[PDB]
């Protein structure tokens, strides 16, 4: 190998994190070979003992890759040959290739990683759930187009960010079932002539089944693309929550005060929401890793091509980011203080209660279009006097619609507004309470589905 | 409203496809408002009748958007008012918004669209399986790094493009569970003061459930983004099959001959016969990867709840669907139409000494340690190569020099037919295993199909 | 050809837009064939007249593609042949391919497009500079992390969105050089044995030069890719302006008040006034990055020379261009029509002790190392920042003026 | 600062490569503070001497960041405050933010980076050019759709990968002009109260001009998005070469044989020589497409001025550059190492009846109309020779192509040196 080629081909700086899985795989692979009659017991136990030794020296950082190691696979054979002979050491590559090996290890790594990610997603859900639970009554101006639209419970807004994250958990569970198929046994592409047992080693390493096609099992990286999708969808959902927090932390909003432990200053007297901003900017990053991996998987002729080595770094970088991001966001969310007096004073500002007036008129029998019309004449009636809709006189109420009567006042508060909306998925506290329970059960239900 | 404003906001050129869905939804919501006491029976049956009338005039092309119309939503209410007057038709607005209306229409539209997409995937899977079945014995050099590695059955190679596409159907089924939550009754964002029933209208419209959070049901577009992923992935899986066909179709390879009906000619070169279907699919895989990235970018950093940005969710998904709707049957037809030159694939199958692995595995069966069987194989390859013969034609002395363990019984494994048959484990290229693999593909497709009908 | 192949191969539905470029190039090719002694004057004039008829009828809506026309090129040959006969109509096709042809028509289209985009980009710059000129001294809280940081002049903030666009305009000038190379006369991929002339036809069709490599000029699509990036970059530049407008317009900020004619409402909440223009701009920049990414994936791993794949060059560039063609004037209209709430901005400018930094920077001018009343006013504070590019009014008026001169200089180079 | 917050905020694992540049600029900033009478000479020399000691300790590597250093900026302040004490090291802080510094530093870093990238591109053109030179007359079947279309010179095909790369070089020059604008002294966002001089420090630091708008200079990241585009276009350009090479190397093609030193093999298949470099080129174009698209997604919808998001500008660009720095010398090498099997290519050149176009083109010169048309030029040598216009595959034409490539390459090389 030339200089340039070694530098390009060298992968130990990112793939070393596969080492432990490579050893566990090799150990179960030893058993398959011995059970097919291709190793003496003693050749078996020699390798078992060389490997346990090598897992030890790896775990504590005593064995590491040399500069002259191309990849995790070559380096652990340096260290295994060091431990048992070259003759015994080399027996271990019978009936497997670097191709089925790498795919499998990458799957075992990633099946753990989604669970680590899953742990973090539940943190943020629990953190949002907690905050919503501690504010069962705080009313804000609910937004569409960032304009005051209707008053809602802070809790209902807040849980609207938990619901997507749970769907992401649902996706992890969906992903992991496709993830749990082992290519160990496929060798380079066609299988082995030797008498191995793909199903046994698949059981050992903890997959659900072995692949039905050796070519497909070594070539396809759709499982990696799907993971990459799922991690991007999580980061994008954090980006939505981050946008909210950032804007909420502004001097102009003043909805939240940031905690010092979860905020940052400047090189003078600023409290910035760095964590939220980094979640946001990183969502862009993890869209890149996904888009780029698909581009890489594109137009790949069967079977394995070296191109496919590029599957890992994108997924690795995606999983790392979320491993930093989720605990931070959960912390940041947990640490938020809400300025409830500030949120409520705004809740009706912009005459958000106009729609309650129009819906009131529908209940008396006015066609929506005309009630909508009447609501607007009243918004102007109120606006021009610096007053709230509730404070319109009976007479000026009577001028807008004869159907408008003093009893409509009894629905022009933000408290009554939020409460009227008690259909499934509405912002009435009774519904938010049930919604909050459902999240509890979905979280737990999903957690258990992952433990299996 | 200014022309500029109005020209940008106008969405009828793409969103007119949701019109049946809109009309159907308004039928269910007519019934919801009635059950809550907010229409007399008169008014109910007047709306029902006017929606029915409007529905037929849309279906056949008498009613269509005008330039005045901002969205299909504006369009249908124009012509509903025309059919039943301004008093009664304007009542339909009660308890709902464009925000919930549109999330639920695009959902409805999409569930059908993956169903159609799924039918097309199933086709391609069907054409791969059929050719696999028709050529159960054809042997080829299997490739890695597009270099000949070990012999494989064409059937085996073919079916490897089926399993990804069955995983994408799986992904479709998974997607649809999440797609089946209705936003109706969420109104602009908070839900409604009126006494509607979201569960009822959810059931009426084919959904499995109503949403648990109005703000979320109206703001979230993760289902759309997911849709785009499944399509993207389906297009990339098609790109893989595409690359192979294109390569196989070269003069150099000569693995397949393209059919006239499934290939295109040149406008200055008389005798060119190109694989354009494969090539367009490869091309459009980039395209559909863009629509997904772009979609997720648009979803990035949305503050809750609805924002006009979310309009941009439909076009990329529509595009990805329309391209798959073209591409799938075309590739199924392409695959089905191919002729395989089995003599060409076979003469190349042992070439570059692909049976080396077989030789070395044979020594491993005699108890020779693999790294040593490797070196002996390598040595056997050169021994034959310089003489320009097959491994089989290594003479007994030649074989004995390479290794004392290597006796002339090795010679009865150095055939492409033996090589291929020896891989009898689950997954392998042996014909008994391909036969089972082909049954599984059959059962899995049926199973996947039946859960899409539910 | 099967039904499915015909449905898949057909591109008339989007490439029709190249029809008039195809005719201008057929005219120029007629001359190239004629000059090389491959046409009589009778034949030449027969073709020129047929091409003129067709062209007049194409612009009329009298002539359009048909269901069984595969592309713009087939469609137009059919119509020339109706007009001038199958014999004389046969001759144009000589020495030329769909490959060199389609690549060249697309370049000519892309070069008019980028100018239309340049016009709209300038308008937004102009809309931005008009508003600056109309608020020359107003002071706002200057933001980073969307947190109040230092006071700045509104004009400074507004022009901070113009420079990005001036730089995008710069990119269009750069692009256009790489763009102005003609593939005409490279045929399929190798050139023609017929005695054509790339240079003459290049010059006839407004290009700076003919291509130096026939294989490369028919295969390469990096010009398309560069266009997608520049348009994607314009959309994101727009999207940063969009985010500021949207937030500015919230009840909570009340920095600006949207104008009735440039905002839309709500079907149920009467009184809404949404910045739909800003919001669509923001959303569409996503779409347009997506167009870029996807175009690059299409180009990736493409063996030479031409592949059917390279038909996907067009539609994404077409969409980007269409979107910017809608977005650009809308956003300029949104920006011209804002009302700025100057007083509400002046209240908040000192809010959060943004003037702390001005105190600490007074400690420095009086000895003490960077630790911690003439400059504890927002007027004094902004006036202190009078180096180049700072917020001082002196510099903003010179900057506002430089913007005017940069804009026109970049305008000059597009007409050339 | 919570553990979580610090974990996330930490930048020293990637932004430490900005340390040399950070130091070079603090030097030029000590001068700016001094010329405005905000430093004494004994102070000014204290710092310069302190910013000298710290530059050497960074260079040989005795000074690096601690676990607690948020970033390269903090780290270098800590090291300076260690060398010249807390009081003096603090003065250097005045009239600058982390905002304008990182903008500037990244640009300095990037201008260096594109120069290194450009050198590798030139290497890859050189390689291609060399192989044309060595195969001046070899004829192969020219392909469109990977179907044999018309015969061309191998030289004509090879060089067709060179023009793209030259155009990418052209984009680098065009890029560099926008890159060469300094934000120094624009501050957090508003410019500085203190009498600094942006134009002078820009010049100290090798920039061409100081920025016209302080909000813009500190918040805009289009320069980074341009760079990412250019890198991703280069990588896509390389993947098109890479695809050719991979397909050529197949047994079926036999167009090229791979070299052992620019080849990799199999742990379980002795005969195997693979095109791993080509294949990693290909795979990594996907990756660099990713970094561009993501970066743009990151820059999308940023309100003015600086936001923490903008920290994400560096890692994807660092990565893209990192990858081309490994892939350019490896590809140039792969290309130079290759054995072209000219006999094999020549056999195939007329295969598929590729000389039919020539047939039709001859009877066109016999007055027959083309569209009906479908031995001097029924040879591949005659066929390629006839295509003698600018751009064609005619021998004397490729030779002129090839000398134009060498000149354009050096012309473009000159402009990077300015
Ligand atoms: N080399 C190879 N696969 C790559 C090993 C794993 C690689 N580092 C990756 O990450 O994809 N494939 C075999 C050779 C082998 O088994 O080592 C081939 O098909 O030639
Ligand atoms: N107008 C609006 N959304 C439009 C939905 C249809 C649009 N084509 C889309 O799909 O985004 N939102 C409401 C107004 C309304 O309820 O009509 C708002 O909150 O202001
Ligand atoms: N399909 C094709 N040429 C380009 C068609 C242009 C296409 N519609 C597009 O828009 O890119 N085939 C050429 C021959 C030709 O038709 O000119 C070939 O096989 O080399
Ligand atoms: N306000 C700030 N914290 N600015 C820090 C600038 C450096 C930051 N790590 C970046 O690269 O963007
Ligand atoms: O620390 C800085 O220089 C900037 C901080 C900020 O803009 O918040």
């Amino acid at each position: 190998p030339s200089d340039a080629l070694a530098a390009l081909s060298k992968s130990t700086h990112f793939d070393w994190v596969l080492a432990p899985y490579d050893l566990t795989a090799s150990r179960a692979h030893t058993m398959v070979l011995f059970r097919a009659g291709l190793l003496t017991e003693e050749q078996r136990d020699g390798l078992l003992a060389g490997l346990d030794s090598l897992a030890q020296d790896v775990a504590d950082g005593s064995f590491g890759p040399l500069v002259t190691d191309e990849d995790v696979h070559a380096a652990l054979e340096r260290g295994l040959i060091d431990r048992v002979g070259p003759d015994l050491g080399g027996r271990l590559r019978a009936g497997r290739s670097r191709n089925d090996q790498v795919a499998a290890l990458f799957r075992m790594w990633l099946r753990d990683a989604v669970r680590r990610v899953a742990t973090g997603v539940l943190d943020v859900v629990g953190a949002l759930a907690e905050q919503a639970a501690a504010h069962p009554s705080a009313i804000m101006p609910g937004k569409t187009h960032l304009q005051s639209a209707q008053p809602i419970l802070l809790a209902h807004h807040l849980l609207a960010h938990a619901h997507p994250l749970l769907r992401d958990l649902d996706r992890i569970v969906d992903f992991d079932k496709r993830a749990a198929v082992s290519p160990y046994g496929s060798g380079a592409l066609a299988g082995s002539s030797l008498g191995l047992d793909p199903d046994a080693i698949a059981a050992d390493l903890g997959f659900s089944a072995a692949a039905d096609n050796s070519v497909d099992a070594t070539a396809a990286r759709d499982f990696a693309a799907e993971a990459a999708f799922v991690f991007a969808m999580i980061a994008v959902d954090l980006s939505r929550l981050a946008e909210d927090i950032i804007v909420w932390s502004s001097t102009e909003f003043g909805y939240v005060t940031l905690h010092d432990s979860w905020s940052t200053g400047s090189s003078p007297q600023k409290k910035n929401p760095d964590i939220a901003e980094l979640a946001r900017g990183k969502s862009g990053r993890l869209i890149g890793n996904l888009a780029g991996l698909l581009a890489t998987l594109k137009a790949q002729p069967l079977a394995y091509n070296r191109d496919l080595q590029e599957d890992k770094e994108p997924v690795f970088d995606s999983v790392a980011q979320l491993e930093l991001l989720l605990p931070a966001m959960a912390g940041l969310v947990a640490s938020l203080t809400f300025n409830v007096q500030r949120m409520a004073e705004l809740a009706p500002a912009g005459y958000t209660l106009a729609t309650d007036l129009a819906e009131w008129l529908v209940r008396q029998g006015v066609p929506f279009r005309s009630a909508h019309e009447a609501a607007g004449a009243a918004v102007r009636a109120a606006e021009q006097r610096g007053v709230g809709l509730q404070e319109l006189t009976d007479d000026e109420l009577a001028a807008i619609s004869p159907e408008l009567t003093p009893q409509v006042r009894e629905v022009l508060t933000i408290e009554g507004s939020v409460s009227a909306r008690d259909c499934r998925g509405g912002t009435a506290p009774g519904r938010v309470a049930e919604q909050l329970n459902a999240i509890g059960e979905a979280a737990e239900r999903l957690r258990r589905q992952l433990v299996r």
